[PDB]
């Protein structure tokens, strides 16, 4: 019904308004303090060296931010051997493109690169969706067979059959979340030296296909080896397949 | 069958390998040239001002990159009034979070904001998905009725009705794409002053929900119209609803 659709739309609008207000209130001071700090640091450095011209310093900072947007780190002197568009890195980038994650830490800069990226995404996304649906359906069929094994009126004390089904689904999703969210969060927390909050935020963002780009699996050149990019892409695929299977089972229960 | 699923998996692996190879081959020279350019510009800046120590220069570059990761504009002096986390930008950020776009030009740096960002995404993504599915279902139903009407009013003799339906559906797809890609491309080619290739790249990324972040509707502090971010998000919403309805009709015909 059109009225129901408009009611849902208005609810979404109210949710967005509330989220915008709370985000503004919970972020304004941080960036205010950062602006104050960078302004006072720039003034102190200009007073430190009278030789440096302020316009020249601004030109230098402009070139630094241009290089940052290009995708090369100016703070560390590059040896050109650790190419950012490495073969494993390119494989990870293509995997994220077809997965609709889009971290954006590395982006194509050539015009032909942009055209090829557009064509590649438009061709690959339906194929990846088809594969994900197939694997999720396979895992859902296996889980349904497991539930049919569970439905035996035994080792449940006959409390409530609906409670038993709900408990089985909850245990399945809990075990899957523990296997594919918390444990990879700990692994990334140890490997990348981040905090637990940072690692769990990275895992949630990556799996939910958001891809903010503030935290990337490969960054700051700390010698990721043993095909780190292929295995992290494989973990992404397995987790997404599991979540798709759980969603398919949930849709089966709802309908 | 699981066998053809594994075959599709091998096809996806091959596609990713080919894409990675082509991307690396295309994007090596740009990063190489940028590395050499930044190295030679830093040595030139050291030559111009012998007072500056190279370690202090790299420290200043490190501070600039840290401010870039913070989200403020390092070049020039950021005005205190120019709060990046204002109402309109927060509304756009919340909309992109629920839509799963995830551009990444802005992100909650405060730990409290991060926790709320995780909870907000987890709650809002299902609601926006349900709203999009409902709007797509309604629009697809009226599309099917209208296409059946115009099919059985204009051409009814000496042809195949399936071919007529396919041709009319392709015509509608093309017209909707031209009204939802080319016209926004021109609008962005005026307000944002991007080249036509950049505008179509931005539209393709935005509607696909890749969300690279190299191009953002509101950025560079170039000044925009009142509540430009909400209206551009509304454009995103409309385009996504139309394309979801079209794909639903295509799936209905396929089924
Ligand atoms: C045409 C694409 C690429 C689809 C469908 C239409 C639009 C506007 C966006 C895309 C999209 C996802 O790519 C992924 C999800 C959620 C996946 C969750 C997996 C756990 C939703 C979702 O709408
Ligand atoms: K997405
Ligand atoms: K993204």
């Amino acid at each position: 019904k059109w009225k129901t659709v408009l009611a849902i739309f208005l609810l979404v609008v109210l949710y967005l308004i509330i989220g915008a207000t709370v985000f503004k209130a919970l972020e304004q001071p941080e960036e205010g303090l950062q602006k104050y700090r960078i302004i006072q640091e720039k003034i102190d450095f200009l007073s430190m060296h009278t030789c440096v011209q302020t316009s020249e310093l601004e030109d230098l900072v402009k070139q630094v931010v241009l290089a940052i947007r290009a995708g090369v780190n100016p703070s560390g002197h590059p040896s050109q051997e650790s190419s950012m568009w490495d073969l494993s890195s390119s494989f990870f980038f293509a995997g994220t493109v077809i997965t609709t994650i889009g971290f954006g830490n590395v982006s194509p800069h050539t015009e032909g690169g942009r055209i090829f990226c557009i064509i590649y995404a438009l061709l690959g996304i339906p194929l990846f969706g088809f594969l994900l649906a197939g694997v999720g359906d396979q895992l859902g069929t296996i889980f349904g067979k497991g539930i049919a094994k569970v439905e035996k009126m035994f080792v449940k004390w006959n409390v409530s059959q609906t409670k038993i089904r709900v408990t089985s689904t909850v245990l399945f999703i809990l075990f899957g979340c523990l296997l594919f969210v918390a444990l990879p969060a700990l692994i990334f927390q140890h490997i990348e030296g981040w905090s637990a909050l940072e690692s769990i935020y990275f895992v949630v963002i990556t799996l939910t296909t958001i891809g903010f780009g503030d935290f990337v699996a490969g960054g700051s050149e700390i010698e990721y080896l043993d095909y780190y990019k292929p295995i992290v892409w494989f973990w992404i695929l397995v987790g997404l397949a599991y979540f798709a299977a759980v969603l398919s089972m949930i849709g089966d229960w709802l309908r």
